[PDB]
């Protein structure tokens, strides 16, 4: 017995004995009635000080009434509450909107029925109506884009109304500690212009991935009547979360303001709103403008590529590239052969700059079509490795100068790329070619997408922007397959040019795509994914494996490369064979048909004999399941 969603709705609130009841109805998934849970509790009872009645400008704040643990099971799904000390502090006023947040600990009915944690609040008016009105500003929602939904934030609790029911103003002031209300915290825990805790922690890698966009956690919403805040309500409390060095006391870095009085008449929403949000509009402005839709043919006889890049404009009307040739920053083709298991490697595979700075590289041309042509160099050994092999796939990055937000002229042609503020990253393209002329093959995309990376890297993210790159913007130009609901899906099958089963620069960084993306993740996001597979994955493809050969797990002590079969090489960028993250030894996984950190010839030709999957049966809801 397991319970898979825990829902609380608080059905009555009456007054009508001084101290509010207060009556939780909790059901399942299927709305079926929960009898018997243990820990429910009403972790905060609350009412709304109205938006500037504390001072002018300054923000609505929660008022504190107490709390309960003493309820009664009514054994039909609802739980009435009652409380011992309510209102200890005697401020209650029943003008005001009543919150109460209620929490159910993870644990177990006395079947011994699994139940998940849940947390809600509701508001209400001081008879247990509706509210007159809210302080609603925004939703769990928005932190489970990239927090683990379910799982604790730092602590306390898994849904910001929780944290938002306990660090109050009120909270904040009677602790002398106006930093941790929460309106201010939540800020500073994302932003590097100061650090936070005794131990000083400078969120850098906060600051990397938020990069102070207000509209991750800001979100437009009919259910959210106050959504508008960030911009509306303008306090020295907030904005110094990130705003660390102005002291408005002594007017240090800005005039002296004595309160919130007059922050709003200077600090106007549309000003406020457009400012912190203009870099990140600008660039997906710019990123939205032109668009490139590829072709690649295989001469049958040379068993060359030939890719041809047309540029068209946001309506998909096509764009001569010689009219926006002096703008082009960089423009780059990789070909590798073999969607399913890449056979070139990473020094193998067909690279150039077909753009840089302006300039056509000679390997490139522009047609009287007013298309890029470029035929590969590089020998594609097309057909030599089966029938994936008779598919060469073809990766165009490119990115565009620009300046404030406009595309300019490439005026430098030596310009390395190390300033992004110069360029943008513009839509990448794949394109696939056949030797034989048939249908080529594609990679599987069914478990993986771009819609979970930009969960936490937004939709404009351009990858591997810098010196060595242009920036690959991901979009439905390289959809090639749709969802059971008939949505695109953008997959990342076009990074294995590079990201191949022979790895990336050297054989010592796991630079194949099944390792590289769980090894960087596993390293640097462990904060925020830890071992949630579903923050990347919707499913996995187990059958992928059998299109599978060896896949580089090491660097010899000669620097060649040492290979895994496919299975034990996914599983070992975690769980690395003699660490404490692994308990079959090397010799245990030798029994099961694996080669661990041997020759490519010795895994190649064990590939298919592993047995883990006889015992593992992993799901995206729990990887560890074995029978
Ligand atoms: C992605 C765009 C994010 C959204 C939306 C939110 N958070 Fe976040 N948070 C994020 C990162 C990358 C980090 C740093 C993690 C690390 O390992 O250093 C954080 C950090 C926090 C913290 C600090 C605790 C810590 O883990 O360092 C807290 C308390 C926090 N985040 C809370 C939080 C809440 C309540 C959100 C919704 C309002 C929220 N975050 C959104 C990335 C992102
Ligand atoms: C009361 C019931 C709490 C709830 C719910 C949450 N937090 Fe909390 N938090 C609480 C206390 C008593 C303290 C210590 C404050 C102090 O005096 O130093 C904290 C501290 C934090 C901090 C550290 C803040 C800082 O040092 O600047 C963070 C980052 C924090 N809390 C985050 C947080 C989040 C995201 C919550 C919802 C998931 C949350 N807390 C709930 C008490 C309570
Ligand atoms: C999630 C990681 C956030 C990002 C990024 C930003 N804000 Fe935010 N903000 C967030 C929370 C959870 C809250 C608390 C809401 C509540 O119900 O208490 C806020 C609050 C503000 C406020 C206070 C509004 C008020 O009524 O006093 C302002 C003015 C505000 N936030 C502004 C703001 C701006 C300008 C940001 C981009 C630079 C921004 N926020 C980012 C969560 C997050
Ligand atoms: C961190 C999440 C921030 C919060 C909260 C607030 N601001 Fe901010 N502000 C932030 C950044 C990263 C920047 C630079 C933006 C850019 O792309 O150029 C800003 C900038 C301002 C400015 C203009 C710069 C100046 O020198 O005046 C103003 C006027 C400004 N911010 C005001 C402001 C107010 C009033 C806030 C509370 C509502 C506020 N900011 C919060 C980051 C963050
Ligand atoms: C008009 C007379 C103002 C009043 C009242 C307040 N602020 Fe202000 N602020 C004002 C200007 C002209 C600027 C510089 C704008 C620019 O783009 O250069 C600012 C700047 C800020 C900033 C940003 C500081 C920085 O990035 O260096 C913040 C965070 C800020 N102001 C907040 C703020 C608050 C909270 C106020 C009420 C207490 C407030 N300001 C009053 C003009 C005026
Ligand atoms: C949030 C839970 C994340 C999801 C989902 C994905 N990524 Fe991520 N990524 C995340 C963090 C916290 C970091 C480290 C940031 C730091 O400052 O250290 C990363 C790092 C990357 C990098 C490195 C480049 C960079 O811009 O920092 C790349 C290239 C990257 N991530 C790509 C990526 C892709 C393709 C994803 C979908 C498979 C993906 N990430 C998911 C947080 C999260
Ligand atoms: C060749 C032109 C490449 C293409 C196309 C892609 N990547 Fe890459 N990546 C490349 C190198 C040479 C390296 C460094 C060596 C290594 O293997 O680590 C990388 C690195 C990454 C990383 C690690 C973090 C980082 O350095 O940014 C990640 C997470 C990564 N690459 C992801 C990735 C994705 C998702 C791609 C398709 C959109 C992609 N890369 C393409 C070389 C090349
Ligand atoms: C995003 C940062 C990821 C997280 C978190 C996890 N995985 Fe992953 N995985 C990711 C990518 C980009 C790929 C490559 C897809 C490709 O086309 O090669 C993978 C691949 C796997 C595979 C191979 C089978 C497949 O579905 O493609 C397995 C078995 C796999 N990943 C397992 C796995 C587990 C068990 C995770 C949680 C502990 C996990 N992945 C997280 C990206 C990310
Ligand atoms: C990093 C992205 C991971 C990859 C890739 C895989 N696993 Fe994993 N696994 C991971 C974590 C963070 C944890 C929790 C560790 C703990 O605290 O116990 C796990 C756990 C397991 C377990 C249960 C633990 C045990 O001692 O057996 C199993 C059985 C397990 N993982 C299996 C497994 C298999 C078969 C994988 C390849 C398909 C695999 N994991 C990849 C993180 C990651
Ligand atoms: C049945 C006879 C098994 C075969 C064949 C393989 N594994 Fe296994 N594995 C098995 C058990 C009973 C456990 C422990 C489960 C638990 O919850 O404790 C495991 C564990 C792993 C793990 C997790 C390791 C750890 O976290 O310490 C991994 C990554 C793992 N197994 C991988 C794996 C691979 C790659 C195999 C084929 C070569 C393989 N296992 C075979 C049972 C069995
Ligand atoms: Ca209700
Ligand atoms: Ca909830
Ligand atoms: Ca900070
Ligand atoms: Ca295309």
């Amino acid at each position: 017995g397991s319970i898979q969603t825990l829902n609380l709705d608080i059905t009555k609130v009456s007054y009508e004995n001084g101290a509010p009841m207060v009556t939780v109805f909790a059901t399942n998934e299927a709305d079926m009635p929960v009898i018997g849970l243990a820990n429910l509790e009403i972790k905060k009872a609350l009412q709304l000080i109205p938006e500037g009645a504390t001072g002018p400008g300054n923000s609505a704040n929660w008022q504190g009434l107490g709390s309960s643990k003493s309820y009664v099971d009514n054994k039909n799904g609802s739980y009435t509450f009652k409380f011992d000390a309510f209102d200890s502090n005697k401020v209650f006023n029943a003008q005001l909107t009543q919150r109460f947040n209620v929490v159910s600990a993870a644990g177990k009915l006395a079947d011994g029925t699994t139940v998940p944690v849940a947390e809600m609040v509701e508001d209400f008016d001081g008879q247990g109506n509706a509210p007159q009105y809210t302080k609603n500003i925004v939703s769990h929602e928005v932190c489970a884009s990239c927090h683990v939904e379910g799982e604790k934030i730092y602590h306390q609790a898994t849904e910001v109304e929780t944290c938002i029911s306990c660090h109050t103003q009120e909270f904040a002031d009677g602790r002398g500690k106006p930093h941790v209300a929460f309106s201010h915290l939540i800020h500073n825990v994302h932003n590097a212009n100061k650090a936070w805790g005794k131990d000083n922690k400078i969120p850098t890698v906060a600051q990397n991935i938020v990069q102070d966009n207000c509209q991750v956690c800001h979100v437009e919403s009919d259910m959210l009547t106050e959504a508008k805040n960030w911009s509306r309500i303008p306090t020295m409390e907030v904005c110094s979360s990130c705003h660390v060095d102005i002291d408005f006391a002594a007017g240090k870095g800005h005039s002296q303001q004595l309160d919130n009085s007059n922050c709003i008449a200077c600090h106007n929403s549309d000003w406020t709103a457009e400012l912190h949000t203009a870099k990140t509009t600008a660039t997906k402005n710019l990123i939205n403008q032109y668009g490139i839709e590829t072709t690649s043919t295989i001469n049958t006889e040379t068993k060359a590529a030939t890719i041809s890049v047309q540029v068209v404009d946001a309506n998909g009307t096509a764009v001569d590239l010689k009219t926006i040739l002096p703008k082009v920053q960089r423009l780059e083709i990789i070909t590798n052969v073999g969607p399913n298991n890449a056979t070139l490697g990473y020094s193998g595979k067909d690279s150039i700059f077909a753009i840089k700075n302006g300039a056509l590289d000679p390997k490139a041309t522009i047609n009287d079509a007013g298309k890029l042509v470029y035929t590969t160099t590089k020998d594609l050994k097309l057909g030599q490795n089966g029938a994936d092999s008779d598919t060469a796939f073809s990766f165009v990055g490119w990115s565009m100068c620009s300046s404030e937000g406009k595309f300019v002229d490439c005026a430098d042609p030596a310009f390395d790329g190390v300033d992004v503020t110069k360029y943008t990253g513009m839509k990448a393209d794949l394109a696939f070619a056949t030797l034989s002329g048939k249908a080529p093959s594609t990679r599987h995309v069914d478990s993986v997408n771009m819609t979970a990376c930009a969960n936490c890297h937004t939709a404009e993210f351009e990858i591997h922007k810098g010196k060595q790159h242009a920036g690959f913007v991901m979009t439905e130009q390289l959809s090639h397959t749709q969802d059971a609901n008939g949505k695109a899906i953008v997959g990342l099958d076009a990074c294995v040019t590079c990201h191949t089963p022979d790895g990336t620069y050297s054989f010592a960084n796991r630079g194949a795509l099944e390792l590289k993306l769980m090894k960087k993740h596993v390293e640097d996001a462990y904060g925020l994914i830890g071992g949630n597979c579903a923050s990347c994955h919707s499913d996995f493809n187990l059958e992928s494996f059998k299109k599978k050969g060896a896949l580089n797990t090491a660097a010899a002590a000669d620097k060649t490369g040492l290979y895994s079969t496919p299975i034990t090489a996914t599983c070992t960028t975690c769980h690395t064979v003699g660490s404490q993250y692994m308990v079959h030894t090397k010799e245990t996984l030798e029994s099961f048909g694996a080669v661990v950190d041997g020759t490519k010839d010795d895994a190649t030709s064990a590939a298919q004999s592993e047995t883990c999957f006889y015992c593992h049966t992993p799901t995206v809801a729990d990887h560890t399941k074995v029978k």
